[PDB]
């Protein structure tokens, strides 16, 4: 009964069930969790691997001893499990350093820390196999209109990532970049706040071919935007580089509830979306359990945002596989929209008297669409009241 | 007295004015305008020019006669008072038949009857001397996630827009488009919907030069978003063809508040940002004066709107050429936010040890940033307590 | 499977089915509908009765003998069907008379017009058979800050109230009033914007227990709200004289979706709340088919309300019924929620030192809530996963 | 020079100036206040006053010798400078202890100590002198449906406020209680979540009289509420007892900018209506500067709430003041807003042939509002553009 296994490529970053519970008005209710037992617990629920920022798995200012240390306990658990760390991240936020941003920050000489602490840990990734590195950029951004001239930033943000594309292509490194965009919190507004202006932003950059998006379903949401919809855009522009998944009731701060709580129809859509695009991506849950639970709700919590994508793929592909759904879809002319408006060409058209002269307009409009029999279609199947 | 003149470039849709109050819980609390009166009373107004869709200067449906009859009294007012029409755009959103969109309907006569009619009103934009053409795709989208498969509707946008700029390539025109973004209203959700989206989406094109966008403040607030950030964007990717100005109360039905109601610190940003970046494209209003109004409160709520501009636009050249102000921004380091992070590039940053083994965190941690005094300075400008 | 019967209280208003598809940037795509005909068909669907406002039924501006010709057709089609009329209600709203509000009306001539046609109205739904008279004051409200004393306005409103109560007791009648709050739209703010401003205005009437609230899942939504929350807050003040069920996505223009749609967490929720605190109360439909259909579709948005209400029936009592899930509940200490703080007394709470000196405060942090595992259980049931 | 003065009655809660800037995902980037510098401080900006937390006077855990020392210290600091303290209240939130509430903690052990920590505050509020004890309940509520049964916590609730009402009886002590309602952060949902929610509660408590509300401009925001609409039904109650003043931008996470910061004409409108209704409470600052800054930066942010505070109050002054005004507010009709609809009572307004039969509807709907020109007018006042 909806058995995650590792091939089905569930991730989980060590600040999820890390999180030690300290909220915006709250002290920690959970004692700090060794990596290395995340890692196997984590394998025993049935993940596919793990990821990191750099501070997660070595303490900010750690020696070059200690940082070896710590990277080899994890290695080791690593290679117990059979784990895979398929995604690796900066953490640009945390340190009071950064309260004004890393690759944007107003001082310059931040700006160059923060590329040389990503860089070091790129090397990292690499050494861990990750295949995709994460820029959050949560500090980019604003409270207030004349503290970030926004055309600056954008350039900087541009030349930050320029130069990390030039790091990667000169080591030879097949590693590619995944930016996550947020509208808000803990800045004002953040820069690159959805993943539209992230895709455009990447069309600006020297190798843009390099880049994609980490899209988040809560992130989305926190704008009151469809994260289906944003997740079509990327894959029809060939950028969906990885992806994080949990649950939001809307727009409000961000909950990084499991996944599928909060819009529980729009997370069906997106499994809908995911298979039958046939995203190969890991399904990374970047959550957290409520500070109301213990360890025992940390591990339930993890275990049921894998389940309930599983259930979703179940009534997902039901749905589909349904002939009375199929008939439906073709009432509602689905399968037309797959065609060409005009392949015939541009003169074609303008020659054409049925597509303008000769249009029954008042016909067309009397065609119904038929959705709503199709979205209770899709409900029914959702419930398992087929 | 903040009196408006031609000189400002201030244009308003028939549509505005125009708005007879019809509302879906309200009838019509004004009577029509003809366009002809319209274009007189903004002229006294000090307005530049005028825009319009199709349907709002030719009632659909209009014989080639009634048509022609229709463009010539417009045309004979426009000589008269010497307005202009810097814009024209589509109505494919009222009638019925576009009920389930116009360019991405899943009914393939309906998205070549949308081409059709755009065709025809963009030969009678360049009539009228029209250097932009709008698009905005209020019915594309869905209210269910069945309905529309957003990468097939992808496609055939991309078409439409592809077929769209081999016509004004192959006729000759100088005309380019701009696309309206919006997040939701009328369909649940809308594609395309923020300026970030719209980006991405144009430089997939064929012809990626020919296409912007039209950004409108009250659409980007629906989704929480930042406008003046979203506009910097634009600006930064060279996009920003035409901007459509008016005020909204967040997140929440589409207001079309007239310019400084609202957000009204948001709308001093984006003054400010208009003015230094040296935009040189129409200040267009599209708002409707609410339906509490006669015909008196029309013109004084169109007034408002460029009002509202001019003493933002004052207040803003004030806080920029006070000497304070500019203490305030070298304190706040906006003028090393201009400087290029690694001019010396990526081999000399490796190299820097200033930049990593030897960055002093915590000294760089403890600098403040001192946006509150920044900020207060801006607030007081605006205030007019400076 | 799922069928509903006129037991289930489930009720529609004519103005619903009969919507025409008229919305904030179209044209009706739908020709009117008889409402003899909407009692015959929702009463073949299952339904126990219809509402309607005055308008609904009669033609504004009807002379008497067509206002009796319209309500004796109507009042046949009932007899003929068995079908029940639980609500009524008066438009104040569409009419242009009305675009400044009814009872909150600046005007003085308005407000007691508003009066008079409402009181006309309840005589009507008396006649009917009307349990409850619902007021949702669309209109009452503002755009500016400046157009509307609020204070002002809510004696106005509590003066109209107050009549109406006196009113229907000088009749004799046994109908009661239900107070339907919205947060927005069609003006920018609405007076009585949320269940609970509207149960505090209650508390101040002359007779209190002549009123109630008519809370509506999409408008608490409109504002973010948890609408479960805000009905039980309802139930505990023994004021949920009326429910209006639909579906809305979180915070935008009012979707009027078909019930199920929207949040469908929240849904299952609220069924749970509705069933287990056996509300006896019509379950009404205030939900709009969507535009794009024909009238097969209407129908089939109107059976899909009653499905899904009896779907999320069926799996909430699952839930409730499962011995998992009450261990659950008494894990998380739900059932010691409802003892008594301090029945022992403020006196033996403060000389109570296992209450404050002998607290231990760490044990009882330590102790986990186990909600995640209780959430789990929940979505198991809601998706028939157990 | 709008210089703020103790009789402004200004007044900030210690935890404000004193916020180190930790964030869920940032650590602090201020070092810890000395209450007693906090005072001093505040004093020298012209304030009235300050508030408290007890955990922020007084380290949770404390001996009753440490205690006593704080509380001397803070004290001798007030009786220096002449600093007030009007207001105080209880932290139930930071604590893990507190992770399902206090007041309504699914354990009772909890409900209890919740009260016992809160019995010995007022005690000591009440020594200092406070004439308000606020309680926001934020850790009241649930991230999940099954978590809280809303009808038993609010019998919970309202079992809490009795007895520490029973309290205060008991003891003679002339304080009264302000309920703070907010509608999430940090649970997913809280219990009492506007105004309107808190108002009603209070109707049903015991001795209603103690108790009011404590509104804070940034949580109305957070439902995309009208703040002061909400403001004046609590003067139309009788229930403004306290108000806390910030800036938000609208729906998203609690931002607690500086006042005038966020919705700035919601701030006018704010003033105009504290002002013009004789509000004679303290003008609370619930604000945090944000992180970026120095304690600098602390301090001109709280000088800055104070001075907007005092332009908006001049401003608005201005706008009431104005001839002109005083004609536009007679043109939109607010005079008759003011006046009782029926003063000659039911049967007078039945028998008045001119509110119905008689009653000219399309000439009452051709009448304008003209409340744009009156928006015009407080906008140019605001701006100072008058």
């Amino acid at each position: 009964n909806y058995q995650p296994t590792p091939e089905d490529r569930f991730t989980f970053g060590l600040w999820t069930v890390g999180w030690q519970g300290r909220d915006p008005f709250g002290d920690a209710t959970r004692r700090a969790l060794d990596p290395v037992e995340s890692v196997r617990r984590l394998a025993e629920l049935g993940a596919h691997g793990v990821t990191f920022h750099d501070d997660d798995l070595i303490p900010f200012g750690s020696s070059d001893s200690e940082r070896e240390e710590h990277v080899k306990r994890f290695r080791q658990a690593l290679d117990d499990t059979g784990m895979k760390v398929p995604m690796a991240t900066t953490n640009l936020f945390t340190h009071p350093v950064f309260k004004d941003g890393g690759f944007t920050a107003n001082d310059r000489d931040v700006r160059r820390y923060a590329l040389r602490k990503t860089i070091r840990n790129i090397d990292l990734a690499v050494e861990l196999g990750a295949e995709t590195y994460v820029a959050w950029g949560g500090r980019e951004g604003a409270e207030s209109g004349g503290a970030k001239d926004v055309r600056d930033a954008l350039d900087r943000m541009k030349e930050a990532f320029d130069l990390l594309g030039e790091y990667v292509t000169s080591q030879g490194y097949d590693i590619r970049f995944a930016i996550e965009p947020k509208p808000n919190e803990p800045r004002g507004d953040i820069l690159l706040p959805t993943v539209g202006h992230a895709l455009a932003f990447i069309e600006r950059l020297e190798r843009p071919e390099l880049y994609g998006v980490n899209p988040e379903v809560g992130h989305e949401q926190m704008a009151g935007l469809n994260f289906p919809h944003g997740i079509a855009q990327a894959l029809w522009a060939g950028k969906l580089f990885h992806i994080d998944l949990n649950g939001q009731n809307g727009i409000k701060y961000d909950q990084d509830l499991r996944f599928g709580a909060g819009d529980l129809r729009a997370a069906f859509w997106l499994v809908d979306l995911l298979e039958s695009a046939g995203y190969s991506g890991p399904r990374h849950f970047d959550f957290k359990p409520p500070r109301t639970e213990d360890f025992d709700g940390v591990w339930a919590s993890a275990a049921g945002c894998m389940r309930n994508y599983l259930i979703l793929k179940e009534r997902a592909a039901a749905f589909r596989a349904d002939p009375e759904v199929q008939e439906a879809l073709r009432a509602s002319r689905l399968d037309e929209l797959a065609r060409p408006t005009a392949a015939d060409g541009l003169q074609a058209l303008l020659d054409d008297r049925s597509a303008f002269e000769e249009f029954d307009v008042d016909a067309a409009a009397a065609r119904g669409m038929a959705f709503e029999r199709l979205d209770q279609l899709a409900m029914d199947h959702l419930l398992g009241a087929r």
